[PDB]
């Protein structure tokens, strides 16, 4: 037996450990800020790198692999790990671990860029980069070592490189909503949020209900021009004259696993959704000592024989050392999304019962119904998971008007949606005012209390016109969600 | 154009860069002993990995991901690579960049390893490591920074840890002999060349006719219970006793490319064998200015949707501003195996013109026959690129029965099959002999000269009782080859 224990809503950080220790997720590892990815998340993750790869494939883009070393002279041209030394001896100029590999890339992009018929050149990298903070790790979500996606395009024309930029965010709109049934919120970082070098930053934003806070699910930058003047990439017309190609970078990483999870899970643990589920079935067969044992198993065999001509992954449990119950918890604690139970009396009216992991409702199948039903089942699982997390999202922002309904709303663990004028040094002072009214009712009271910035969305509601901006007072540009974030 | 100009018969070294290079699989990089692997080597790496990856899950073999990390403590429990400093600030110790995963999986593995039930473990990883020799890099071949899969299990008695082992000798002898067409001959290696801390590893060896050098192609090796003393990785039996887990460890890298374009290339540059070519067939138009250029693209794209349907992989290379002669060579360069050229004369018979990559062959199909024709051409093509490297492997071997026959062997660029009697002794003596006798015929003549083991292999010939070992005088064990090598 090994069950969770804390409750979701009571104690969210020992919930979220408990969780992902309990159904063998991951490790800890003596190096901190470092975690093992075991079987059972990874298999979750190569789910959602073959539907991404799939996806850009069809758009033209192909894999590389570049070096995980970038020289002190491309890298500065920051929480960057250095290499100064092979075995004993002194490297004559220390050599830096990938954060990510623009500095890596761009080089050799302008090598082989040279006239409009080499454009546009589109190239992805699975690998992992290394972000060294020294501040406390959470396991998916920020770690110093993580394994991502990034994507490098360079097109001839600024609205070519847009529509790219537009078409990966919406990919990854499905990667979070369509593989893992969480809803996100397309939107452009502020200018102060967004990527280093960049022109313009777009992103998509989820939502964790239990502690207020948002975060970065994953992103699309386009780049414009900056970066290909920083490295001289340049192209001929075919009327010969040189210009700077205009670029973008994408990318998203095995947080998305942590957002899933704290999205769907339970106080029984993890649910998976059926999507990315590495087993979508468990079939646990009954197995009294005064029984027709092989009888039972020849037919948990046959069904399972049955399911995978509809391509429904199945596992079955017929461990005999383990009862039932025993069984039921161990493979709910996984997440697993239908458990399938067949006994004698099952066997003898050619059904089976089969419990549906998000609600707990048992349904009684004919076995000629079995792969239908089940894949209608799925479906339904799939799209309740994120009809649930999706009202969540939408009773967890507040529309406001004005600077003092924020601390309010905050305190309900809530992100607000307000017009605002857009000015950079605003957001600064906004995020110290709000540290430092949390501090204060943290000391009332008996991880950073800010609010920051966390999109603009693409969905703007109605701007009357005269609105003021909630801080300044100056006239609003464009309504902006704010909340506390990672 | 590009053109491939060095000879492969003349030298080698320069054949090989030309060839990698105007193909555009590599691009150099600014630290030295790491390349690019551009987008045409990586789809085949791509596609070798997807096979060995279906056929170990089929083994019940799980991927996962550990950190490439380790500490001093774990590591040095050497040509690794120190991380000592974050940004500006001294690590309190200096950690190392993964050489191989040992030390950092196997105090997990002590960790979830406690009785029978457990066993066996079974865990795969696809990433990269680094081993950094301040000697000269040769692409693919020996590279710094490189990427690998390695595999490590553990079994409750030894005899089952040895099937896995020789279970995944046998599957990258089909990584190399099914998918590369490259033969390779399966052995065990002798004691001095075996892995640090194991108890036997067996190999896959390659042979490079041009300079005469064997490479060993992939290592499967058993751990026996040495690791797990170390690490203190010990189950229970049904009755209570702790005993020592018994391990195994395996890895192949992309050099397996690297020997894949030794091997077939020719003057000409590349030639991919059919089962890994990510493009199996071209389709060149031929694009008179006074014809009906619509219909014969339209016959192109025809032809590519009926190709494909069965499984053909299918490009059309429509460029109006290149030739038919330039698009000949490019493809030719690039190692394409099949080009399907079709004219207004074509249309006309209902035919096309097919010629082969490896031979220069043409072929006139009906486009009723073109797709089985072209799946048996292309059988025929990755048999004959098999066939004729196994021939210039057999031819690359002498077998010998004393000493004084090495030197004449090793100036013909051969292998030596010799009766062996394999004291660890006797291996460094002769390579440090044949390499003292290389160095004196350099200065007669106007890169190491050693010869040492390549393996012992399990293809035995008959061993005539009496027979002495070819170095000592002492009684034969078996016959073990040898080479100069990389
Ligand atoms: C997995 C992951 C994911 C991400 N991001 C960044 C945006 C992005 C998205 N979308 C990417 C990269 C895809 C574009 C994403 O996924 C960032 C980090 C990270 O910043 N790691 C360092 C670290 C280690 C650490 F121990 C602690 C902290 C830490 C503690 N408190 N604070 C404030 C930081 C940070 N890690
Ligand atoms: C790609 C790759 C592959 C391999 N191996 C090793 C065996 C194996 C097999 N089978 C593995 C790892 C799978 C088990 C394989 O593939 C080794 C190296 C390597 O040793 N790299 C370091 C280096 C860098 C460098 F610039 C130069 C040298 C160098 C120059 N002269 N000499 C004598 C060395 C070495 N690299
Ligand atoms: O780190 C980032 O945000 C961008 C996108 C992936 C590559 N670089
Ligand atoms: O490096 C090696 O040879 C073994 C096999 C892969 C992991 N370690």
């Amino acid at each position: 037996g090994a069950m969770v224990t804390a409750k979701k809503d009571e104690n969210f950080s020992e919930w979220y450990t408990q969780a992902i220790v309990r159904s063998e997720m991951i490790e800890y590892y003596d190096i901190s800020g470092c975690y093992i990815m075991r079987p059972w998340a990874f298999h979750i993750w190569e789910k959602v790198q073959r539907f991404f790869d799939d996806e850009i494939k069809k758009m033209g883009v192909e894999n590389s692999y570049f070096p995980m070393f970038v020289s002190r002279h491309k890298l500065e041209k920051p929480e960057v790990a250095w290499v100064t030394h092979y075995g004993d001896s002194p490297l004559p100029e220390k050599i830096a671990i990938r954060p990510t590999s623009e500095t890596i890339m761009y080089p050799a992009y302008a090598k082989w860029i040279r006239s409009h018929r080499d454009l546009p050149l589109k190239l992805n990298q699975w690998c992992s980069v290394v972000r060294w903070e020294f501040k406390q790790p959470t396991p998916f979500l920020r770690t110093r070592e993580f394994l991502w996606q990034e994507g490098h395009t360079a097109h001839a024309t600024e609205e070519e490189a847009w529509e790219l930029v537009l078409d990966i965010l919406e990919l990854y709109r499905r990667w979070y909503e369509e593989c893992l049934a969480v809803p996100v919120i397309k939107g452009e970082k502020s200018e102060g949020e967004k990527f280093a070098g960049g022109k313009k930053t777009t992103t998509v934003e989820a939502f964790i209900p239990e502690n207020g806070r948002g975060i970065q699910a994953a992103t699309s930058h386009l780049l414009g021009t900056n970066f290909a003047k920083m490295f001289e990439i340049e192209f001929e017309d075919e009327e010969g004259h040189k210009r700077l190609v205009h670029q973008t970078s994408w990318g998203c990483t095995t947080r998305s696993l942590g957002v899933m999870i704290m999205t769907h899970g339970d106080d029984k643990g993890l649910v998976i959704p059926p999507r990315v589920a590495s087993v979508q079935v468990v079939i646990i067969p009954i197995l009294f000592k005064d029984e027709n044992t092989g009888e039972i198993l020849g037919k948990c065999r046959e069904l399972k024989t049955m399911l995978e001509k509809a391509d429904i992954r199945v596992r079955i449990d017929d461990r005999s050392n383990y009862t039932p119950g025993w069984k039921y918890n161990h493979w709910e604690v996984k997440g697993v999304p239908l458990r399938l139970e067949l006994g004698p009396k099952d066997l003898a009216k050619g059904t089976a019962r089969v419990v549906r992991r998000d609600t707990g409702e048992a349904y009684q199948i004919s076995w000629a119904d079995l792969a239908p039903k089940l894949l209608e089942l799925m479906e339904g699982i799939q799209r309740s998971l994120f009809e649930k997390a999706k009202a969540r999202l939408h009773e967890g922002i507040e529309k406001i008007s004005t600077f003092d309904e924020v601390m309010p709303a905050l305190n309900r663990k809530h992100l607000v949606l307000a017009p605002w004028c857009e000015d950079p040094e605003s957001e600064e002072q906004i995020k110290k005012e709000t540290q430092k009214l949390s501090e204060i009712q943290a000391i009332e009271a008996g991880m950073t209390g800010a609010m920051k910035t966390l999109c603009i969305p693409f969905d703007q509601p109605p701007m009357p016109e005269g609105t003021k901006c909630f801080y300044t007072g100056k006239p609003a540009k464009r309504w902006t969600l704010w909340g506390r974030s990672y």
